[PDB]
């Protein structure tokens, strides 16, 4: 591992009871420590026939229940989630060598939700995201760059396109890992049932 | 995207047929980019009701026809991999603005090659892997410590523990995804077919 900043891990010794508390907590100092990208999440998604893929998408909100990203319905994740609400994502901060892991079942947020979304971006963003047709094949590279172009001229923002989406992941068990000492690594794990959230930690 | 450094994507305008010619090409571009920890994969294993589960491993090896990481047999993904061998892992390397996305099905290595991959590794990192019953329920982290401090106490290299072992994933499909210009992302899709691979552009 490279991270030069050893990060402190309170939450191991004494794990509070909901692990909201403890993503908030672990966001706030990425933010003081400077991590390059700290919600850059790795999500996985399964097909019909138990197949994984994986992505980068990011964190755009943390709800009280899960962290809420923003994508395209007819995406492959999207297609897949439509079938297979399960998904896991991970974060890995290099700097502080630390990574938390969500897992649950992802579902999609009311249209106002999106739209809200939508128009908090820079509305520089729009012009892409409406053009193209994520993860279609593109048959022609010059003909969305000319689409986008057309579009980058109104110059302000556009409306919210059809299949452009939240999905809420609400969160069923997460890991904290810790690069600890020894390489002794410290691993907070938190499940839920009907009975609710409890934690235990693990081997590393 | 805080993309420190803009990469070309040489491979996109006329792609080799066998996408491990590209991978190499990147992970050779990518270490001498400076990118960090450009072997982190971020690997999504399913269990056997669909649900994805994530962490981080380290492609430690460049197969002929995919990549190998190292881990316990009788870990999550480990289990997870003896009964649905489909998994996806992807690398996202934050200073280039590049991912790579790995589909395939992972399996073991024989023995010989886990054991000369073990004995590889700084022996340092031998205690902890023979002490710890990797992602079991730690149930004492002082005894575990304990445990590995007295393993320590032999030079080694010690001998791999039992479910010590090498998965290669064989590869499937495979995407390279490169931030390109305009934020018309860069998406080049390989499918292994029939007389073996194909490739097409993806739309961002
Ligand atoms: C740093 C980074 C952030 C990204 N964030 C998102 C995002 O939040 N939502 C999104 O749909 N795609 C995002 N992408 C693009 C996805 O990685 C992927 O290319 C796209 O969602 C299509 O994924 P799919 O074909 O597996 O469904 C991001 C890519 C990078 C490298
Ligand atoms: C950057 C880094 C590299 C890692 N490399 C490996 C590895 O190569 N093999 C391994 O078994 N675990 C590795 N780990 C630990 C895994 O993330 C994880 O905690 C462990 O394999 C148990 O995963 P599981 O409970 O999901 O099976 C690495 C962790 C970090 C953060």
């Amino acid at each position: 591992l490279t991270g030069t900043i050893e990060a402190p891990f309170p939450e191991f010794e004494a794990p509070p009871a909901n692990p909201m508390e403890v993503l908030r907590n672990w966001l706030e100092r990425a933010r003081r420590y400077g991590v390059r990208e700290p919600r850059a999440l790795a999500l996985a998604t399964v097909d019909g026939q138990g197949r994984p893929s994986t992505r980068i998408v990011v964190i755009a909100e943390l709800g009280e229940r899960g962290v809420v990203f923003a994508t395209h319905a007819d995406s492959q994740k999207g297609r897949e989630l439509a079938q297979n609400p399960w998904a896991s994502g991970v974060l890995y901060w290099r700097e502080s060598s630390q990574q938390i892991i969500l897992n649950g079942r992802a579902e999609r947020l009311p249209d106002e939700r999106a739209d809200a979304q939508w128009l908090s971006r820079p509305y520089q963003t729009h012009p892409m995201s409406i053009a193209s047709r994520q993860s279609e094949t593109l048959a022609d590279i010059h003909a969305l760059r000319a689409e986008a172009r057309r579009l980058a001229e109104t110059d302000g923002p556009l409306p919210r396109p059809p299949g452009y989406c939240l999905f809420e992941l609400c969160l069923e068990s997460v890991e904290f890992w810790g690069n600890g000492t020894e390489r002794l690594h410290e691993r907070l794990r938190y499940d839920r049932d009907e009975g609710g959230w409890k934690h235990r930690y693990l081997q590393p």
